[PDB]
């Protein structure tokens, strides 16, 4: 009885196995434009994703995950809130089964049709499993995605999906650039929050850009012929793998811009 998106797996579910799930700084959340505040101590964000270096994309049963060479200084986020450097890890994505519906962060309460998550880890704490035990471990970039436009960029992630159609396939994916998936503008908002999937650890500054990307109708429909289960288990869609807001409790929320 693994821990998944299910009416008897699903997120009001969580906090038995992993009680942090009811904690103090959880994500995602809903970020209410008018409550947020610019701060000016906040400087020019840099994504530096030049010298990025992908390897290959797996599904692993609740999202797929383009996994990065992350050995090296090469796809690096620093600056905004953040103190030093961190490092390009993965990114992934959480949908919905309806355009209505699929984003984990919400704008007044508005929900996009899904979400993209770039996970960069502190590089002053040498490696990702020794950041996920710090307060400032890791920092991740949300985007979010509307239906309209396809975005040229990321059809190549989208025809390797037949490919990794259920839970533990995985395919080489090499040279993807993942400068390709980013809007025109870097205007964010950022606060201190969690990892949205188990276990849900508190080590996150989260950095949501406000401008959303557009992808295609077609290419958020083969997100959706993903597969949660195994090879030879019953079909089970990939589909609606997102936490929904949680608690802001003693938080506040700042924008980069005014
Ligand atoms: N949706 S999100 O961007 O917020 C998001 C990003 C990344 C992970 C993730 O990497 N989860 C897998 C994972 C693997 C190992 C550890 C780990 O080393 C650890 C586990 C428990 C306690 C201490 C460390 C933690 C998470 C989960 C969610
Ligand atoms: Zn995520």
């Amino acid at each position: 009885h693994h821990w998944g998106y299910g009416k008897h797996n699903g997120p009001e579910h969580w906090h038995k196995d992993f009680p942090i799930a009811k904690g103090e700084r959880q994500s995602p959340v809903d970020i209410d434009t008018h409550t947020a505040k610019y701060d000016p101590s906040l400087k020019p964000l840099s994504v530096s994703y030049d010298q990025a270096t992908s390897l290959r994309i797996l599904n692993n049963g609740h999202a797929f995950n383009v996994e990065f060479d992350d050995s090296q200084d090469k796809a690096v986020l620093k600056g905004g809130p953040l103190d030093g450097t961190y490092r390009l890890i993965q990114f992934h994505f959480h949908w919905g089964s309806l355009d209505g519906q699929g984003s984990e962060h919400t704008v007044d309460k508005k929900k996009y049709a899904a979400e993209l998550h770039l996970v960069h880890w502190n590089t002053k704490y040498g490696d990702f499993g020794k950041a996920v035990q710090q307060p400032d471990g890791l920092a991740v970039l949300g985007i979010f995605l509307k239906v309209g436009s396809a975005k040229p960029g990321l059809q190549k992630v989208v025809d390797v999906l037949d490919s990794i159609k259920t839970k533990g396939k995985s395919a080489d994916f090499t040279n993807f650039d993942p400068r390709g998936l980013l809007p025109e503008s870097l205007d964010y908002w950022t606060y201190p929050g969690s990892l949205t999937t188990p276990p849900l650890l508190e080590c996150v500054t989260w950095i949501v850009l406000k401008e959303p990307i557009s992808v295609s109708s077609e290419q958020v429909l083969k997100f959706r012929k993903l597969n949660f289960n195994g090879e030879g288990e019953p079909e089970e869609l990939m589909v609606d793998n997102w936490r929904p807001a949680q608690p802001l409790k003693n938080r506040q929320i700042k924008a980069s811009f005014k």
